[PDB]
């Protein structure tokens, strides 16, 4: 408690010595409250006018238009798991870090690597003006140094979370987290090659083929149970099992990683804005509160662990979570050594998101360990058996489903898909202030090129993508303010990129014959396109398509006298 967090609390107290007060009307129940102090400040979703002017039919669709308009779970608690559950998790976690570590070497990430990431724009949940200035000033690195030596001494002064769920920290605390734990992401510990259940660094063009490969295994239904508020269900036992990665480290690295887990993950200090405007300095031990990239890898680790244990329960490897006998321990260890890697291969796991094809359907009602670990399912009663999926093309994963699409030449594409209102609504939205017309156009072009690569099979998106690319100057570079593999972020011909991604580099495509034109690239069936939200069939959509050059010309007239390319004749209907 206060020995580990007291120093951080002490420091904040004095910078606001004029404002400190133990408020008696504090709303916190599960979060430890320490004090308050005076502040005055806050974010809306702004519309992308280039995308909206080229998607007129969607201006009257509320599921699109409502997307641009407009903490009772963070303040909740999770009970301590039983002794049998704690044993299953420790055995499984010990085994899993060893498997992940067989072909990888833990290592520190460097100021050079950190500096390069900030100078190429990447979300570091951070709070000098921007990060680029701090990384160039040596005063920063001396603050970083002072904290670094405090961590080697087993103490913390400045690693404090700023709520807004995204846990922003000052750039220095972000650096120390990256130095100790960045290797999990930088060296791809959760790649499918290295973790068997992971998909880290797999583009949306890979995920469907991965689910189809899981479907080929003999076994029961495919299960895709969502957890209710995963980050809030991470227990102190989960944090202790994640910490065991430090058992694989040495020297300075081992000490620096032990401090991140001990001082910042297992004992957090947070500042929250409460209107009543006051700053609430609160603490707690449990729950996920890390940088988004470390959060992703540790969520993947703990989900892999939790799902192997649910598979053990279904297969009868242990009888009760109350307590593991001595021989159940050896049975669990022996299961992991004998079939653990095969059982990992039966899963696709992306942080809190999973798909599992178990040995049989006993898994559906194997719920005691899952509930006792705190990983309570969404939208179902605690003890009701899970509903599985009989067809891999129906399974939800990473906000998508996947279609099997046969090209006129017989070759098979497995493509990503989601309701089209969600795709159009998201492309019509931008975040942050000070967007020029050129920057807004380049963000529209990023969405368009993503649609041409991932969603070419949706009639409306291939047409709207061609229109946006026709309306934005041909040499202007696609941009995003926040950056899976983003192959659409390029000024290369998108037909050349399509061929590279779907044919040349696609390990599921044996015939490498290049496609010569967009007319060789198929769509979903007309009825399937309509099922997944297409407006084909509506008079509004027909007027848009027939008059698209008028919409393209409206946007070109706003941007002004620039060099443009007409991409519409790459489509049959505009090709004479
Ligand atoms: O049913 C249709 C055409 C559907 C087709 C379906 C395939 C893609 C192109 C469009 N119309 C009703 C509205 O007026 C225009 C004609
Ligand atoms: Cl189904
Ligand atoms: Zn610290
Ligand atoms: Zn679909």
């Amino acid at each position: 408690n206060l020995d580990i967090i007291g120093k951080r609390i002490e420091k904040i107290k004095q910078e606001h010595e004029t404002s400190w007060h133990y408020d008696q009307d504090h709303p916190y129940k599960t979060w430890a409250y320490h004090g308050s102090y005076e502040t005055k400040q806050t974010a809306s979703s702004m519309v992308n006018g280039v995308v909206r002017l080229l998607t007129k039919p969607w201006d009257i669709i509320p599921m699109v238009t409502q997307m641009a308009m407009t903490k009772e779970k963070v303040d909740t608690r999770t009970q301590e798991p039983k002794e049998g559950t704690k044993k299953l998790m420790k055995i499984t976690a010990e085994w899993l870090w060893k498997e992940l570590g067989k072909k990888k070497t833990p290592r520190m990430c460097t100021r050079e690597e950190f500096t390069r990431k900030v100078r190429s724009n990447a979300a570091l949940g951070a709070i000098w003006k921007s990060a680029r200035e701090a990384v160039e000033d040596s005063g920063f690195w001396e603050l970083v140094d002072k904290e670094r030596n405090l961590h080697l001494e087993g103490k913390c002064e400045t690693c404090v979370y700023n709520m807004m769920a995204i846990w922003y920290m000052w750039l220095g605390a972000r650096f120390l987290e990256f130095e100790a734990l960045g290797f999990l992401n930088e060296d791809h510990w959760f790649s499918r090659e290295n973790s068997l259940s992971g998909v880290e660094g797999e583009g949306l063009h890979k995920l469907g083929y991965i689910l189809r490969d899981v479907s080929k295994k003999e076994g029961g239904a495919m299960y895709a149970d969502d957890t209710a508020g995963w980050d809030t269900r991470i227990t102190l036992e989960d944090l202790k099992n994640e910490e065991m990665v430090t058992n694989h480290m040495e020297g300075e690295h081992k000490k620096l990683a032990e401090a991140i887990f001990k001082l910042t993950y297992q004992n957090k200090v947070v500042r929250v804005q409460r209107p009543t405007t006051v700053m609430d300095i609160i603490s707690r031990r449990d729950q996920r509160g890390s940088g988004q990239v470390v959060t992703y890898g540790l969520n993947t680790f703990t989900n892999m662990e939790a799902q192997l244990i649910r598979q053990m329960e279904g297969e009868g490897v242990f009888k009760s979570i109350q307590h593991l006998t001595v021989t159940e321990e050896i049975a669990v260890k022996n299961w992991l050594v004998r079939v653990g890697r095969e059982r990992l291969s039966r899963m696709a796991i992306s942080g809190d998101d999973c798909v599992v094809k178990p040995l049989d359907d006993r898994f559906a009602s194997a719920l005691t360990a899952l509930n006792d670990m705190g990983k309570v399912r969404k939208d179902i009663q605690q003890w009701e058996p899970s509903r599985g999926w009989n067809d891999w093309t129906q399974v939800p994963f990473c906000s998508h489903h996947f279609h099997e699409l046969i090209m006129k030449d017989g070759r098979v594409l497995v493509v990503p898909c989601r309701n089209q209102d969600e795709l159009i609504g998201r492309a019509r939205i931008s975040q942050g202030a000070g967007w020029s017309l050129r920057e807004t156009a380049c963000l529209g072009k990023s969405y368009a090129q993503m649609w041409s690569l991932m969603y070419f099979h949706r009639r409306d998106l291939r047409l709207a993508a061609n229109a946006i690319c026709s309306a934005v100057p041909s040499h202007w570079v696609p941009t995003s303010r926040t950056t899976a593999t983003h192959e659409w972020m390029t000024t290369e011909d998108m037909l050349t990129v399509w061929n590279r991604v779907w044919i040349q580099e696609n390990p599921w495509m044996e015939d490498k014959t290049p496609v010569e034109s967009w007319e060789e690239i198929p769509y979903l069936g007309k009825r399937e396109d309509q099922w997944c939200g297409s407006l084909i069939g509506l008079t509004s959509r027909a007027t848009w398509a027939k008059n698209i050059q008028t919409a393209i010309n409206q946007v070109r007239s706003l941007i002004g006298n620039e060099e443009y390319t007409d991409y519409m004749p790459s489509m049959k209907r505009f090709r004479r």
